[PDB]
């Protein structure tokens, strides 16, 4: 039940609202993504 | 009589009023939803 | 799946190491515990 | 490579160097473990 | 023929964008939303 | 119920007082009609 | 006297002057209502 | 349905974590608190 | 040689950079694409 | 039927009622008229 | 000018400012009390 | 193709009506012209 | 002597210092580029 | 009387507070516990 | 296997996302590249 | 029993052994003394 | 009665607390392991 | 020559000189090994 | 199998050889004696 | 195969030359003895 997080390789540009990151992470064969606190970077999650 | 959270899935734009936010969440199967001070992001909430 | 997050009552101190803070949570019928990153709280995962 | 992270969930104390924290996530069924460079805490890699 | 307008009653928040104040116009039986210039509200039009 | 408002297509000049304006939305087919406030356009209202 | 606050959930747009908001507060059952500074929020108080 | 919100005014010091809060806001007849984001204040919560 | 303009009603979230939102409004059958200054809405383009 | 808009060309002085930016418009074949809300600019509109 | 020290065993929590500290220190009935710079403990102080 | 912009070197004045800032952009052989939505600066623009 | 300005189509990223930009903007056949204050967007400039 | 130490072989963690130490270091058959000041090791203490 | 660490030589500014000093790294004949935590820098890493 | 702490007032020089530190102690009407770890300070306790 | 000590060959990392030297040493067909008071290695020993 | 860099996997404790970890690191295969600033770990350097 | 530790009340000087920092613990009713090792202490040891 | 390590309990002085300590550790069941480099003291060594 653990949560693995890596960076997004498809996402373009700065990473403001969620959907948008998700979208891409889901398209990247991950479950969800968001974006990071400072340097608003699009972060794919899925479970491992 | 603890409230969990999460970040919603669903929810467009920048959090500013709490009622978009709280009407995407209940959507997403939660009971209320409110922004973030900071970052401005939509956080659903449901009794843990 | 989804996670969901609420800060523990029982864990005291400042949270530095992940295993206390995840004991704690786990007494308090969670999954997982982590600490905060800047106010060093700790915090109780679980799924929604 | 792209590495999935998520934190050890059985490391204790402080994440200085390498090998401790390798050797704890390797037993939780991860690749490789390193410490995070500013919390200092042990994260778990596996291949993404 | 000539347009007339109302502010709507269903729609939430602050009006950033169209497609969301336009769809919920059409719910109360309008046939248009756009959002005032200063305000950021709803309003809903339909012929007079 | 609902008040539905189009600005006037035959009233002339500045929105001084409300009879003219009223009397030039009732000829329009229209209940009633008052001035803007600060630009002084006649405006007609009606129910939706 | 020991005031309360809670945010509107009726008021439309942004909150730019005191009256829109404070008209929408009474409404909800309040005594008074303002707009914040930076994000122009329309929050609602009323006595303890 | 409505959450009330006010300042504690039992409460010392700035507000870390969530109990020493919530203990001091119910002692003041409330139903729970919470530290704000920024400006770290304890606030205490009941149904308005 | 003038041009017509409409916002976009397939474009996700907010407009930071232009090469999204002029891939969206060429979907809708459009020339061209660019943000909104403030509300960052992608506003779509075409010759009239 | 979605609306697009463009800016008057021969449209002289400053936008206040709607009738005279209407003709305007319908001059320059276009189906409609109406002003900018601050800088009371005549846009033209028609179907896209 | 002498103060006897001993580290609070009621004291929860982080200690960054004074008043918890010497509150819950007062009712361990001592005189006062003073967080540590580092790990920021709570710190009872009494006349030796 | 992409279209390059530059203030003009000649329109006189604050920019709030296109048609002249667009005829002192083509005086600068340049193709079409603009005024920016905030500082009102009248903006040329030719193929880059 | 005059300088021509577009935005990036090829930028990928946050721009926060200049290097970054320019050696994407050359490679769009222009000859320098720098970042937007606020949204840090990649400028991509060359002689009109 | 004379005070003999040794190091807890029970405490897991960090030792940042004395009552978490103090209370492994009874549960051990000792009469009191401390932390160590750099390495953070709780010690055992009891009548030699 | 273990990597081999050394800051890229053809990376420009500061290391903001993954896939530009990935790319950088690569044409560099490394395998992988990622940023430093706090100064930012591009670090390229291959087997060792 | 609980152990309260105070820098000795009379022990002469840097405390490194522990015996000297205990006798100026016991002089100052307390049961034992002690080296601080760091700036060797003689350390004087009795029972709070 | 006499003890003879040497290097661990298994204990990885640097040697805080005592279990985890004791641990390895241990394992390595030894009586007892401690951590060195400088370096920080595991030390372990054996009746000699 | 450009010069790659690993942390080492066999230096036990603390690096505090340079010859126990140059020692260790040459048994890794590879050319030399230095200390760290601030947390004082054994880097293993050889050319790329 | 576990070793109590307390620092020697009749040693003189500094403790460098073993034997007689053992010799002066045995006569103070313990099992052994070791010198510290920055600060050269006698330290009595017997079985907890 | 290891070498095990303890000080020597009948070597007399200063250690400034080997043999006379080897001398002393063989008379002592040891296999050979050397020279402490700082202290001077005479450690003798044997397989483990
Ligand atoms: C200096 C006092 C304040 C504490 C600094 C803490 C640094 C920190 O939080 O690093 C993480 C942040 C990147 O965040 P993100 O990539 O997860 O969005 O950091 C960065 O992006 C790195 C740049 C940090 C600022 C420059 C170095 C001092
Ligand atoms: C002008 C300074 C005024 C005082 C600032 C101090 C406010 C404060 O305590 O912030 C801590 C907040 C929550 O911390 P934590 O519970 O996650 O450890 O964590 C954060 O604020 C970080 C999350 C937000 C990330 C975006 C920051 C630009
Ligand atoms: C020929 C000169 C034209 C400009 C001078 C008058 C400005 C103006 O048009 O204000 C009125 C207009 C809407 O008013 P109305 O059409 O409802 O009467 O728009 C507004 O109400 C704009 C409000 C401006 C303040 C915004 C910040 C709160
Ligand atoms: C000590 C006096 C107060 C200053 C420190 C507290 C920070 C603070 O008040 O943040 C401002 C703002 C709050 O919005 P509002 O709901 O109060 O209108 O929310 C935000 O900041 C939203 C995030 C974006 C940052 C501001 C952008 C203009
Ligand atoms: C006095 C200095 C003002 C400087 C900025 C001027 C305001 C401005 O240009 O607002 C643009 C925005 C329209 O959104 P957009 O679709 O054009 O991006 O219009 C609005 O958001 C209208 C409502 C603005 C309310 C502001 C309240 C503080
Ligand atoms: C250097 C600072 C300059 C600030 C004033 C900017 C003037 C300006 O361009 O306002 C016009 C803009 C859109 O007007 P329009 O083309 O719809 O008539 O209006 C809007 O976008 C709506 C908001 C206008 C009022 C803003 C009050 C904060
Ligand atoms: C590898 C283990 C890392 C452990 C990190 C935590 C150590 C630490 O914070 O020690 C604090 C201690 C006293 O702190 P306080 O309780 O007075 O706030 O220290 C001091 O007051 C002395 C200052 C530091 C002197 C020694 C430097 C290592
Ligand atoms: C190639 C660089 C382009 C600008 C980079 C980002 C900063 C910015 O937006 O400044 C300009 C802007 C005016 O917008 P516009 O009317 O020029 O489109 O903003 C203002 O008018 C505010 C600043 C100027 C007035 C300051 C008054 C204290
Ligand atoms: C604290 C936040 C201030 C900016 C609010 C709007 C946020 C936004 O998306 O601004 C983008 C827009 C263009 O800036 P840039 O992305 O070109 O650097 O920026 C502007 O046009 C800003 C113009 C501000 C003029 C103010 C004059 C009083
Ligand atoms: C480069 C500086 C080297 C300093 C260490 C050498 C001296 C040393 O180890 O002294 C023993 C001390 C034990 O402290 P404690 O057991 O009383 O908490 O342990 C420490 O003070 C260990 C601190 C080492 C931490 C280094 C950063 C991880
Ligand atoms: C920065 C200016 C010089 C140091 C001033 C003293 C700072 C201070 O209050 O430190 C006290 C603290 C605890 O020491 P002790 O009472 O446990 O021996 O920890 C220490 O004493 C650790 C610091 C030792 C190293 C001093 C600077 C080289
Ligand atoms: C003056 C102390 C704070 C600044 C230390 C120097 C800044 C710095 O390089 O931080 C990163 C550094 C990495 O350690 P190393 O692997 O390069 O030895 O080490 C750390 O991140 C460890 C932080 C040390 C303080 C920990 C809390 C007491
Ligand atoms: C930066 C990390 C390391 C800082 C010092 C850590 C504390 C430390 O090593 O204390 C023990 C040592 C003497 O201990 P001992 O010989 O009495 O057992 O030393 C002292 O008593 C400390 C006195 C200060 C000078 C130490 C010189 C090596
Ligand atoms: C205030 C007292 C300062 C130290 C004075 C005493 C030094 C001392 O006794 O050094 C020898 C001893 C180990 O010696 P030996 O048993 O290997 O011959 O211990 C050491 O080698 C410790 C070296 C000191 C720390 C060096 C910096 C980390």
């Amino acid at each position: 039940a653990r949560e693995c997080k890596t960076e997004s390789n498809t996402f373009p540009g700065i990473c403001i609202t969620k959907p948008p990151c998700r979208k891409a992470c889901i398209s990247e064969k991950f479950t969800d993504g968001h974006c990071s606190k400072i340097l608003r970077r699009c972060l794919c999650t899925k479970p491992c």
